[PDB]
């Protein structure tokens, strides 16, 4: 097929602002580097080329930047997620970064350190992420969720992206924190213009505000310092790794990663979530009717989702992989959206399924590296799972959808639903009779 349909035939909503995209075959013709590229096509016939022609492709230079490895298969992403002898993230780990020969935070920041300082600050944070020390946070991820769809179902006609899915990530990096309830606004609009969010003011706007937002770390670390608390910045502040404190930049950094790792990609996955059962509504009818678990279909929508396109790496020293020689200081990059596809993993990849079992998606990634929040992320999107097979029947497109402009991360930043209420259920939860979420 030469397009596709953006809205699959079988949606039940959605239809009336339905575009079609090209299917591109020639690999010669795509610049992954470009954000365009992810929201002008559908790529799956050119994942499916690199798979099983070029698993190893070299993306020529664009522009001032370098050529760059393109690892498209599931075992190969896999596989080099887990070394970090012969791979660094310590010039950057996605391709703003290591196109442009490294990343500031290197050496500081979690996602760009390797070596005892990496598993350091890793088990330094052990306690802090596990399910025990969690629970807290996840009873309250369940209670803040269902306030908000609850809140849009009563409503109806709503954006679910600003209504529902931007209201849950920070607070949930906010409590981790233990930031303030009174300050989480103002740390709400700080982190809006840091991202992007498009111009020289928006350039400008972002930088001040990522400044202002490790400013602000920085009192609470003096704070939890004078008086330790049991959250995560005491815990990076009281620490020592190897026989030294953190450093104030240190600990200021891996606050904001938290905010930076788990912020846009937990609301991706949210607010793909909403549109993929539009879009498959006999799998939506498994989900409210209760058909199929929570957690199965938590990893299905993972899968699907993929938020963060990929991650990479820089060769440290030459290593060979399907015949061909990655050289030191080449740039490597590790595509999850295509692992996530490999018909040699997942039966019927294109097939969104809720009971699929297997499901050992990538979503998270691998390694030493492997997300901090994953138990965190799949507990936003089983929360809302719950939430939205509780007290809604179903839900409908009413606008177009609006996709954020990453070579990085892909998913949507706006969409209007509306929703309707499971009347009983929300009666229930309103009830003065002691039951609420
Ligand atoms: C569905 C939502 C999420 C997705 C798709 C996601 C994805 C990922 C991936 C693929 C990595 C590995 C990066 C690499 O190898 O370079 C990563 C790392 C990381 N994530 Fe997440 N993540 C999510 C949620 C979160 C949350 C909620 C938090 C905060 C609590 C978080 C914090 C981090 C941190 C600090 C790292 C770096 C860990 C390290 O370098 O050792 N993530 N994430």
């Amino acid at each position: 097929h030469h397009s596709s349909g953006l809205v699959p035939r079988g949606s039940h909503s959605g239809h009336m602002t339905a575009h079609t995209l090209p299917i591109p075959d020639d690999i010669s013709t795509i610049n992954l580097t470009d954000p365009r590229t992810y929201e002008v096509n559908d790529l799956s016939e050119y994942w499916r080329q690199l798979r099983t022609t070029r698993p190893l492709y070299w993306h020529p230079p664009v522009g001032d930047a370098p050529g760059f490895w393109v690892v498209s298969r599931y075992a190969d992403v896999m596989a080099l997620y887990k070394d970090n002898k012969k791979l660094t993230s310590e010039k950057g780990n996605v391709l703003v970064t290591l196109l442009a020969g490294g990343d500031s935070a290197a050496g500081k920041m979690l996602a760009v350190t390797d070596g005892a300082m990496h598993r350091g600050l890793r088990n330094v944070l052990l306690k802090s992420f596990s399910p025990q020390a969690l629970k807290p946070i996840v009873d309250q991820i369940r209670v803040n969720t269902t306030r908000l769809v609850v809140d849009a179902a009563r409503r109806g006609e709503c954006d679910f992206a600003a209504d529902v899915a931007e209201q849950i990530p920070l607070n949930t990096i906010s409590d981790l924190l233990g930031v303030p309830a009174a300050d989480r606004e103002f740390l709400l609009k700080l982190n809006k213009s840091a991202l992007s969010s498009e111009a020289d003011q928006s350039a400008t706007d972002a930088w001040l505000a990522r400044n202002e937002i490790l400013l602000y770390f920085s009192e609470l670390v003096a704070e939890r310092r004078a008086k330790p608390t049991e959250d995560v910045i005491s815990v990076l502040a009281n620490s020592m790794v190897d026989g030294k404190p953190l450093t104030e930049e240190v600990i200021v950094l891996n606050c904001y990663s938290l905010i930076l790792g788990g912020d846009e990609t937990s609301r991706l996955s949210m607010i793909d979530s909403v549109q993929t059962f539009t879009q498959y509504p006999d799998q939506w009818e498994l989900l409210r009717d209760g058909k199929v678990t929570l957690e199965s279909a938590t990893e299905e929508v993972l899968r699907w989702a993929t938020p963060a396109m990929h991650f990479g790496r820089r060769a440290v020293t030459d290593m060979e992989l399907h015949g061909q020689v990655i050289a030191a200081g080449d740039v490597v990059t590790l595509w999850n959206n295509s692992a996530n596809r490999d018909e040699e993993v997942f039966a019927d990849p294109y097939a969104f399924d809720l009971n699929r079992s297997p499901n050992k998606h990538i979503t998270f990634g691998y390694g030493p590296h492997f997300c901090l929040g994953a138990y965190l992320g799949r507990a936003e999107v089983h929360a809302l799972l719950d939430a939205l097979r509780t007290y809604t029947t179903g839900f409908e497109i009413t606008g177009e959808p609006q996709r954020i402009h990453s070579n990085f991360l892909t998913g949507l930043s706006r969409l209007p639903v509306r929703i309707q209420p499971n009347e009983a259920a929300i009666a229930a939860y309103d009830s003065d009779n002691g039951v609420r979420s």
